[PDB]
């Protein structure tokens, strides 16, 4: 609530930019979690998340219907099936920054309309060759 | 009366949206009411109201000078005498979504500017078809 109040609901359209690759992005870093504020952004195309801790996902992100891609960097992400549904049938890339696994959302491979896997850090750790990978 | 201290001209203008027809409209749906800074943003020209209850029409509407549309869906209004001169002389087309008479104003059939009108439920009662348009 204090987030969405000093952050203010529309001080975010004012905000959003339109990237390189065309389409409308919205980039958020080092919160406390999500702002309910962000998912009345209906033209959002690319959402970046950095640093925020303890993030589930609601089901309000179906509103979103023109979402593409999905940046998590340093951001673990918990969901349930709903959110995660619309996920599965309208995402075409990820991109993670990971420090370790606990920043990998172990959902991954249960998606389905995946085009792009972006993956930034070590997926190997000592006698443990690509056991993160074997999905 | 505390509606009136969020919405501002600044807030409200990002949230606008110049539709299809080039024509600049709000949407709103599900309030306690109309925020009286709705009126200051007198570029608009179409206004929309979506299942608010017990709406009285206030004489600040005179300010939308540019007003020619207004849809009511599922919204009775009442209005005094200024507010509607305003809107006898300053609109086109009405539109009205109801479920029966109690969301049908009274006071429609003494405008004289009307060019379109769209009622969307059931016209007709029992034993009393088409009273309802008599006038």
């Amino acid at each position: 609530l204090n987030l969405n109040n000093e952050w203010t609901l529309d001080k975010l359209r004012q905000r959003l930019t339109k990237n390189a690759q065309d389409k409308l992005e919205l980039h958020l870093f080092m919160l406390s979690g999500i702002p309910d504020t962000v998912f009345d952004l209906v033209e959002l195309e690319v959402l970046k998340l950095e640093l925020i801790p303890d993030v589930t996902i609601p089901p309000s992100i179906a509103q979103l219907t023109g979402l593409k891609e999905l940046w998590l960097y340093h951001t673990a992400a918990k969901i349930e099936a709903p959110a995660l549904a619309f996920l599965r049938e309208n995402l075409r890339a990820l991109h993670i920054k990971f420090t370790d696994i606990k920043e990998i959302p172990l959902w991954i491979y249960s998606l389905k309309t995946l085009e792009e896997l972006h993956l930034t850090g070590n997926l190997s750790a000592e006698n443990n060759r690509y056991i993160v990978i074997d999905g």
